[PDB]
């Protein structure tokens, strides 16, 4: 009975938290010396790419309201808070030669201090898609191997300024999503591939993401970890892939291949220092090769891996080059008119709680990761501007969703997966990229009509009461 | 050639301005001691009545940004600014026994002082639909004759606090709109008649509006006018009514009747102290009667009349009681598939610049008003969240609309109409009632993504260059 799941079903040291990312909550986009990211530019130059034509200039204003977010986190009573640093907030021109922004550094110090003062552990991601526009313009951001050293100097700055207090770091969040929607579908900043080339650029970008990650982890481990005694990892996008027909050898292979193209693409390099076999076979000469020094740097380059999980699909064999045609699969939502699960407020998010258990078991079996966190799991409300706050905050679908998924995480731990924590996405309703503000993921409601007033939803109160220490 | 119209086509003392209303721009709905109006309640309790489910809690934040509005008005360089006082900002409980709010009075003082310091004349409306909820709840607001004394005490507070500096007052803005959409269609606050009764309540509400107006004018003339030397009037909703078939005796009578039901409803009482004959005939025992003292108080109860004009319609005879069916007319937009004018960004707003000339000529001929202002005239942008600010601010439809209407006002003055000034609606994009924020009337664009940042449209720049000084 998942409705009963609580802190007392988990080990004493098990971490519960909630998450955000800088572009999605901060606002202050041009305040306190922040320079523009590619998401600033994409939302202002191409507002047709965003539902409602909105942007993150103000978002939910956690830049000025951070004290209130800290107070909410305190009342929520969970152990930890996952947030990201906006690269172009601390380095407005992205490289050291663009200047170091002291007021940006001060913001993150105040936030980190407020968290600690309230017994809340910060889990901090360096890169959550907000590439400094200056680096994009100078050499094409993650299209260029120059991004690797620039990223490393940014990482080093953050370790230097904050690593005395921050002991849990993540290099990147969902590089899969950044690479594929930025450079295959063109739906996300920088909006390429829909110039661009969805057959080549996603592979270069992912290759540079991986090199940036590996280089920043080596920098942390060789130059900071002994003095600061923290841990560093990375968070990956996942979606459970089930064979359409359980008895079809072909569908089983197709689902494994879809896992290779989405998760393996990043996981095999940090495991054996190469890409998955299936990707080498289908992508061929369009898949960059690692040098032996890069492979050595990449292999074992984490203290932990975070997994982000929302949903699942059936997979069958598939019948100009493009990432998505390279996978050689077809996705299916239904068996005999029965969807793999009900929709959330989004037609792509089908609720399948066993998916999180399978992805966790799959990840330990395939990549042998010794320490895993669930760094995102959550669900969005049905769109309905007609509802008062009283009605809007009765988020039973979320409450059930969290209970069932957290139950399934506990089941994965019984199967032998060493899971150390779970972070709900998201703390606050926020900017949901291409979907704008209409897609609400928060356990905390936001009143967009009235200075982004925060009010806990039913799911927040349940989390507090069931998971507080 | 209307594109050439300028200040030099008008008398030296001719006044040019722009407009707003308290609920549509202020925000600070619960700030500085403001109490709730019927529009707070309507937007919060019934957000399905508002496009997008929005409200005036923050609006365009002129409560905090008034200094910026004043600076914009200064750069714009026009003589005057029409705004309204929120009754429940100065008296949160509506009557004196709910307390006098000094911070609310401060705000209007700061605004008036800022305006005068910059050579700008304030034109101030006491009532622009924002009935204090306390009065609505205690006795039904304008449904009760108790609203008359309470409104007089509120008026007297304003004359006392502000009349040393404010020399141009208006009791009410568009009581027609307030009555018909509050009590006949139920589309606007308080959302009655769609309890409520569209056959009786609009007539009680209008009757009490008229008595409130007359009582406040008498208070000003007997108690303030000699010491303060200002002038007091009222602003009325108009729409030009043209016979569908110019040669049909029947259609000409129908158009006159539609003028009687919209404008005559309010204008005949302040002319002869009774309602139009056609209204007494078609409304019968459902139309309240004035006592002889009330008629004496109503007749000649203004120093000037303001007219609000947007659009026009053809009219033909029409073929449970309700205001709408009592008019006994049918509105037509087309003659032989030719609309009376092109649509703005709103399908109800058909652009007919000659209508403003005809309404002004009609008003002087029928009611013999010696001094008239156009207190509102303007047009809304096509809805398109896809445009950058560069593209959005090129409001050539508005620019043409303003030129053509201003040209037509100058034609009415050649016809003998004593027009003393003209106010564009609106200064700022703002909250457009049931339509929410999507309907932009501003000569100044508002960036809703970024703290309501103001930027002049092409039309504002033309106004400044053509009408400055």
């Amino acid at each position: 009975d998942a409705t009963r799941i609580s802190r007392s079903d988990f080990p004493a040291d098990f971490i519960m938290g909630t998450g955000s990312s800088a572009y999605q909550i901060e606002g202050g986009a041009r305040d306190g010396g922040r320079g523009p990211s590619i998401w600033d530019t994409f939302t202002h130059r191409r507002p047709d790419m965003i539902r409602g034509g909105t942007n993150g200039d103000v978002a939910v204003d956690s830049y000025h309201l951070y004290k209130e977010d800290v107070n909410i986190l305190k009342n929520l009573g969970l152990d930890a808070y996952r947030f990201s640093i906006s690269w172009s907030r601390v380095l407005p021109g992205g490289r050291l030669s663009g200047g170091v922004n002291k007021e940006g550094i001060n913001y993150y110090n105040n936030l980190i201090d407020g968290l600690l003062a309230n017994g809340i552990k910060p889990f901090v991601t360096l890169f959550h898609w907000d590439v400094p526009q200056a680096l994009e313009d100078e050499y094409g951001g993650f299209l260029s191997p120059r991004i690797v050293d620039d990223f490393c100097e940014y990482a080093e700055l953050c370790f230097w300024e904050f690593g005395d207090r921050v002991k849990h770091w993540m290099t990147l969040n969902e590089p899969w999503t950044f690479s594929v929607h930025g450079y295959a579908t063109g739906l996300y900043a920088p909006g390429r591939g829909r110039t661009g080339n969805p057959g080549t650029e996603p592979y270069w970008v992912t290759h540079h993401l991986l090199l940036a990650h590996a280089a920043a982890v080596e920098l942390y481990k060789n130059k900071f970890q002994r003095g600061q005694e923290g841990q560093i990892g990375i968070s990956h996008a996942t979606q459970w892939m089930e064979p359409w027909d359980e008895n079809s050898a072909s569908d089983v292979e197709a689902a494994a291949r879809a896992l290779d193209f989405m998760l393996g693409w990043f996981m095999e390099p940090i495991t054996s220092g190469d890409y998955p076999k299936s990707m080498k076979k289908f992508v061929g000469s369009r898949l960059p090769k690692f040098s032996p020094e890069q492979s050595k740097m990449l292999k074992g380059s984490y203290d932990f891996v975070g997994l982000n999980y929302y949903t699942a699909s059936y997979v069958t064999n598939a019948s100009n080059f493009s990432y998505n045609t390279d996978i050689h699969v077809t996705y299916e939502t239904d068996r005999n008119g029965v969807p793999i699960g009900p929709q959330s407020g989004s037609d792509w998010l089908l609720i399948y709680p066993e998916g999180i258990r399978k992805i966790l078991v799959y990840t330990k079996k395939t990549y042998n990761v010794p320490l895993i966190y669930v760094t995102e799991n959550g669900v969005d409300d049905v769109k309905n501007t007609n509802l008062t706050l009283s009605e809007a905050r009765k988020d039973s679908m979320r409450l059930k969703y969290l209970q069932d998924h957290i139950f399934n995480v506990r089941q994965a731990m019984n199967d032998g997966v060493n899971v150390k924590g779970y972070f709900a996405w998201s703390l606050l309703d926020n900017f949901e990229w291409g979907e704008g503000y209409g897609v609400r993921f928060g356990i905390i409601h936001i009143d967009y009509n009235d200075n982004f007033a925060r009010y806990p939803k039913d799911s927040a109160v349940w989390l507090m009461n069931s998971f507080h220490k």
